[PDB]
């Protein structure tokens, strides 16, 4: 086989063979006698005419598929010797074929590319020094009972997070504009509904007495002709209602998973849980600072075949959110996942190049950990377990998940891990 090889642009690339004539009348003789054998009727032949003339007269129902299957098994050896290593899959485009003599096609792809590791040791890494208190816990629980509330009510004290139903009008300096409507309004303070300042100069009224305050827009105001500007309110306070935290019984305590109705358990239920939440949130403020220094400091090329093919793992992700509607997802706009795609792709090939350079292997006995950490949650994780265990699928799965926290550290490593104390909240900052 001759084979010529040609850059094209950037990853791309063009690898150009020629099988010989030959070549394709011998495959063509097999693929016929195969055929044959599998039909059952090799046996009926019975040599009165030699096979590379049966191959010149029969072989037309055969060539096709044998020519494709050629350009396939000569285009991997090719790679082989080569050393060739292709990103996502090649693209082949034939010349066109005559009829009994040699055949010229051609494969375009993308390589994978090089990646020279740098700054790694640059990288700065802050671990936080974190854990659930007692102060937490306490709050949470005064979460949970704020959550599930009762609007009961009072008369003269209007305090910082009432609900309160009013009728207003707003004066810029004599003049009502085009809001200011109320009819009826209710009113969950508290919750920054409204205008910073209206509802301070609220907390005071008695349930029932009327009065006007002064407030001002913020300076970004939507309404281009209220920003900035200063007004007045006609506040009718007409309700005062106080949250009132309910339930506290068995009733109430248990309905959160606790058993057995008491309080000192109802604590360990949260706290467990909240720490839970924070086991998650440092290992993503450690992970994500490595891999971003790691992204920063080194751009590579990344190869096309490859970004795509992720973008469809996005949309069909995104489409079994979306109720799920398989292959409606290919139907979702690419740009909306372009950039998160090529960021999967390349924090891929450079965790990738430190699995190399460090030769690492994913670690059982961490994956084994994972499965149990999975298997966990369930009513019981023995047979979640003895399930994944002779499912070499999931298990090879669980390895490149291991493979990758795996790759991380062998960046935490190399690198300036600062290390400071903090509170739970900061790290509740699982915004993104």
């Amino acid at each position: 086989m001759q084979v010529s090889v040609e850059t094209t642009q950037g990853l791309g690339r063009r690898v150009t063979i020629t099988i010989a004539a030959d070549s394709i009348e011998t495959a063509v003789k097999s693929e016929l006698v195969n055929v044959a054998k599998k039909v059952r009727i090799d046996g009926f032949r019975k040599g009165k005419v030699p096979m590379n003339i049966v191959a010149q007269r029969y072989g037309a129902s055969v060539r096709q598929d044998v020519l494709g299957d050629l350009m396939s098994r000569n285009f991997i050896d090719a790679i082989i010797k080569e050393k060739i290593n292709p990103a996502g899959a090649p693209t082949y485009v034939p010349g066109e074929y005559k009829l009994g003599e040699d055949f010229t096609y051609s494969v375009e792809f993308e390589v994978y590319p090089e990646v020279e590791l740098q700054g790694l040791e640059a990288i700065e890494v802050e671990k936080p020094i974190v854990e659930v208190t007692d102060a937490d816990v306490d709050g949470m629980l005064d979460t949970l009972r704020k959550q599930q509330a009762t609007w009961k009510e009072k008369d003269g004290a209007v305090e910082a997070e009432d609900r309160v139903t009013i009728d207003f009008t707003g004066s810029v300096d004599g003049e009502e504009f085009e809001g200011g409507k109320a009819s009826d309004f209710v009113l969950a303070m508290g919750q920054g509904r409204m205008i910073p300042g209206f509802e301070d100069g609220i907390k005071g009224h008695k349930a029932g007495e009327e009065f006007t305050i002064d407030v001002t827009f913020p300076e970004e105001y939507h309404a281009e002709n209220l920003k900035g500007k200063a007004a007045k309110f006609a506040i009718n306070l007409k309700k005062v209602e106080e949250r009132e935290l309910p339930e506290l019984t068995a009733e109430f305590i248990k309905r959160f998973g606790v058993e057995d109705g008491s309080v000192e358990g109802l604590r360990a239920e949260v706290r467990k849980n909240m720490e839970r939440e924070l086991k998650s949130a440092i290992r993503n403020r450690v992970k994500s600072q490595a891999i971003e220094g790691l992204v920063k400091a080194n751009d590579i090329d990344v190869p096309a075949a490859l970004i795509d093919s992720e973008i469809d793992v996005l949309r069909r992700q995104a489409a079994q959110r979306f109720g799920g509607n398989e292959k409606q997802a290919l139907e979702l706009p690419r740009e909306l996942f372009e950039e998160q795609a090529k960021r999967r792709v390349v924090v891929g090939l450079l965790l990738g190049e430190v699995i190399r350079t460090n030769e690492l292997k994913a670690d059982e006995e961490r994956v084994k950990g994972l499965i149990e950490e999975m298997a966990s949650a369930y009513e019981d994780p023995k047979e979640v377990i003895e399930f994944y265990s002779k499912n070499k699928e999931l298990m090879d799965n669980m390895r490149n998940v291991a493979l990758e926290e795996q790759a991380v550290e062998a960046v935490l490593a190399k690198a300036k891990v600062t290390e400071k104390e903090t509170t739970f909240n900061e790290l509740m900052n699982q915004q993104a």
